[PDB]
């Protein structure tokens, strides 16, 4: 039978996706002090299970269900069985990328957001905003089905290869509005134009964090490609084009400048290099990956350090990599992918407007009402942990 | 040639399960003290080749070989070239189950087992118990044979897709003889029903450990399914599934009676839905392997505040996880799994009572057998350290 | 198409390549002690990036371009496009190689080489020595040409599978050159035959990086057999063996002469005899794996001991695992390999002497050329770390 191999693809890259999981902890709990170490363990495992679960019961069947009204997908419910013999290994890799976006908010709010809180952020991602967010730029995409129909974003041309605005800028809008609602950590920064850098105590974890997340980035991107062609392999050399660029650009920064701690700026170089390749590794030459990639290290260079400028503190740099780097893949798909890949009455001008509306349209939903409700929450159900929890870590002071 | 998929997949497959090895030793190593860190790792590394030495010398040819009166095979031995173009990919596999199963034996006995007892325990492992009950289960289950011969409790209709017994019940069992053996830490337990927690010092490295082992599993199950069909892919779903149920019910029951360091309760959670779904994945709903899944989840957390109460002192809950969670797996595998995959003339209360007696088999021949032999050993050459080494830790006192 | 499947197994396995990356980076910064912890993180992917852009740029037009005289290839440059279907999965492998080799260098030389160092150090292996070492064993090597040539080397019959020399042997004598060049740690060797120990941090992570390694090298090894018949998983079952029983003789010797931190030894053990199947996976037997496997494990433990008797700190044991066991690896081929592997002119006697030009030519290339521009980049650049800094650590003393 003809689906075996594209199935068994797909499921091998869904585990791919799945060391991501361990990326990131990894590169969270690094970056953390060592009275936080515990947390940022807990919360990883505890919100890639109840993500999992909603996606399951519900998020697949509001992401990609037959569309009632165009806003929501209405069929798909505790998923089982189908008839399209692709559809299996095609939720499983959606439940992963679920399971992604949402643990990319975690690790800006790192080291004094209370543990539930986590929970109800995610609960909040995994219901509402990713599934609903998806249905419109990649409802109609189900692999392996002939009754589809696009999401309005789709419809209107909104191209995204593996989900550089779907998870990554999905991710860290939230992120922003969980770090600006929480507020800074105690002793980051002071007075009028102070900032004092808190550093991680296990920053080789950081290290393997970033490779095991490159290494699941190749599934990522190859599970997203929807078939099997000679092309392939290209996806492959773009994705290890954009993360070793967007480091390599960083290292040159650095040197330049001698930054202390460089090794936090390269490692999210790379991140922020594989994220913008994300929107169009599919559509663009290798020369234009490390282009793309390369921008993407140099801009989460500066995107980190005028965040510390604006008094916000984003710990392991969630916006600097997934936001500002999956606008810049998002855009950087008009301006660099081969025109081939766009509607037919479309221009790279057209394509230009297309995706920036899908910018826009994110950041409304995405950190617009995410900020409202959790503002919201937070005013009943304090988010951020005590003082005392903080000063003593969380580890001790909430986990006892 | 047809041949070359499915063996390019059992390769794969098992190379997944090799990474479950790095997630035993993260998960392991967290869960201990630093004056002992070095000690899991030597264990962990020297446990797998002395195994695998083991299974390629004769195990293989034991629990596979053509069946002399039906205890024990006899011919594979020193495993090399064969007519069946499915069997080395197979070997390879099965090696690493054989791993496995031995590898989780070591996390109970941690911080007090002298490292010659690690391997002398490993040795019996490898050498008899599992490659004889797995010769039982599985003994006719050889990956393309045409030839081949049923163990007799399979032959009965024993059930067990990918080793709920076979693997885990049998290293449970041998974890537990071991942890009485012994005996617990000191400062474990005191006088009447005092309980005092030894709280691990690397716990982001058991979250790590417990992505890793989530995503070995999916080779783990894969890799059993012995063909390809399009039925493969929800083996993937209902492994996903079990695991993130496990760990959620978990997280339910803890948030409720706000259990201090929760984390290893929901780790161990997620870990226990996997063993339990390891005996049917193949042959039930997705809603039926959350159930499981679930269900054994809160078996996991209730069997740990059991084996406290009965002052029995297993480190990283392997008892709780795969013991409990895998004759859970094993006998929920009568109720809800699909009347197909059973004999012709069994009902559900046939296939019950023939999965009860394979539970009761291994538990009298994995627990029963090592329990005297073990304790025979001990009597002649003590297998805990001495206080002196237990207080000061194996790093300083055991390997200088 | 046909050239589908071994796209997707060239992919897969240059995956399992990558995540050599992250088990490179856990065995290092577990052998090194806290104070330089972040250092090395900090190299290993640095380095990473580095190589990568080399051998996009030009490495791979060096290595593999149609010859320009026979020392060097003149095409490939910026690697983008071809007409042949298989190479674009090929050059990304091949990419992993590259790192490979250059990542192994920078392990002997950990807790007192500048960081500047380690990148200009990387530079002169991926610009020059890897490449061109490369194109004179594998320049014909081209996965799905028809037009190739074959480098000088591999034109007179030598013979490496997957790199003991190419890849191993490259990288040790450049760590061999790194470490005579910028001496041993302070405080690693007394006066006459004074010899203290210096013990990682973080031992438990350099478990952790042996499995990764022995996970990615079934990728390393699996992605170089050029095909698929029904001989590929014996290529399998022999780096599962050579591994194993490199660890496993090196426990017989541990456990027999009583060795304080024994697992340093063992783990060394697993990775040498890695090292020495590498030359030959395809065309051994399972016993002779084993057997070549064993030898290397022990050549690592006295190639260790006699390193220290010369007084040379090679911190990880690079050049008792990579080089010795690359060595042994390549020498081994002549021994046991089957004859029909030779070219049909060539007896064993032949083959050792065409294995052994392989073997010298690579160590005059790769240790003389770089350990004569090492020392001239070291008088006008010095490389060691003020005496300050070493005592300090790198983290506080150079990364602030
Ligand atoms: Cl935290
Ligand atoms: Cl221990
Ligand atoms: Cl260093």
């Amino acid at each position: 039978s003809e689906s075996f191999l594209l199935n068994l693809w797909i499921l091998l890259c869904a585990c791919l996706v799945l060391i991501m999981q361990a990326g990131f902890t990894c590169f969270e709990s690094g970056n953390v002090r060592n009275k936080n170490s515990v947390n940022v363990a807990l919360k990883n495992v505890s919100d890639f299970c109840v993500c999992a679960v909603c996606y399951w019961a519900f998020g697949y069947a509001l992401m990609y269900g037959n569309s009632i009204d165009g806003i929501v997908g209405a069929n798909g419910f505790f998923y089982s069985t189908t008839t399209n013999s692709h559809e299996t290994s095609f939720f499983l890799f959606q439940l992963m990328f679920c399971c992604t976006s949402a643990t990319i908010i975690s690790g800006a709010v790192a080291e004094r957001m209370r543990f539930t809180g986590y929970i109800l952020v995610t609960l909040l991602a995994a219901s509402l905003i990713y599934p609903l967010f998806g249905h419109w730029a990649w409802g109609g995409r189900i692999l392996g089905s002939e009754t589809s129909t696009p999401g309005w974003l789709e419809q209107l041309g909104f191209i995204d290869f593996a989900g550089a605005t779907v998870v990554h800028s999905v991710g860290g809008w939230m992120a922003l509005a969980c770090v600006l609602i929480i507020g800074p950590r105690l002793g980051r920064f002071n007075n009028k134009h102070g900032v004092n850098q808190i550093f991680g105590d296990n920053l080789p974890l950081t290290a393997l964090g970033t490779f095991l997340l490159f290494l699941g980035w190749f599934g990522f991107n190859g599970g997203s490609y929807g078939k099997i062609d000679d092309m392939l392999s290209s996806v492959f050399v773009n994705t290890a084009l954009g993360g070793t660029f967007g480091g390599f650009v960083v290292l040159l920064i650095c040197i330049w400048q001698q930054s202390l701690l460089s090794i936090r700026f390269v490692l999210n170089g790379v991140l922020a290099g594989l994220v913008a390749i994300t929107a169009s590794a599919n559509s663009i030459s290798s020369i234009d990956a490390a282009t793309i990639g390369g921008i993407s290290g140099a801009l989460s260079f500066f995107a980190t350090i005028l965040l510390e400028k604006c008094k916000i503190d984003d710990v392991v740099s969630v916006v600097p990599v997934h936001l500002i780097g999956g606008i810049w893949g998002t855009l950087a798909l008009a301006i660099f992918a081969d025109g081939q890949y766009f509607i037919a009455g479309n221009s790279r001008v057209d394509q230009f407007l297309i995706q920036l509306l899908g910018v826009v349209t994110c950041g409304i939903f995405a950190f617009g009402l995410p900020y409202m409700l959790i503002r919201l929450l937070n005013r009943v159900y304090p988010l951020r942990v005590s003082p005392r929890v903080e000063i003593l870590g969380l580890n001790f002071g909430e986990f006892g």
